C-alpha cells in the first residue's frame, strides 16, 4: 500500500515456469499439441518487502 | 582520464531522486501543479573507481 492509499505491485513478484532439464527459467515446447494457463496467487507486505 | 589523455566519463555517475514512502528509486507526483529541476557534482578519480 502507497503512502497515498493506493495498490502498488512490487517488483519482487515471480515467474514460475515448469520444469524442464533441470530448471524453471526456460520451457520449450517438445510434443505436437499444446495449451497453456496461467495461475496466480497473491501476498502483502509493509515496505519492508516480507511477504 | 583515459590513456589517450582525453575525458571519459564514468557509468558509476549517480541519479537521485526525491524521497518518496522510504526510497529514491522511484518518485510520482500526487499534487495538482508540478516544477522539476536538475543539480549536477562533478568529480573525479584516477582509474581506481574512487572519487
Ligand atoms: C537433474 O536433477 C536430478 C534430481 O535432483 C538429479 O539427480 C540429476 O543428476 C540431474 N540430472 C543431470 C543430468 O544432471
Ligand atoms: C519508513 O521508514 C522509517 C525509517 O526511516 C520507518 O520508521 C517507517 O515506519 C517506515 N514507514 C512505514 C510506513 O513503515
Amino acid at each position: 500500500l502507497s503512502g497515498y492509499g493506493q495498490p502498488i505491485a512490487s517488483a519482487l513478484s515471480n515467474i514460475t515456469l515448469p520444469m524442464q532439464d533441470n530448471n524453471t527459467d526456460v520451457y520449450c515446447i517438445r510434443s505436437n499439441q499444446f495449451s497453456v494457463y496461467v495461475h496466480s496467487t497473491c501476498k502483502s507486505s509493509l515496505w519492508d518487502n516480507v511477504f
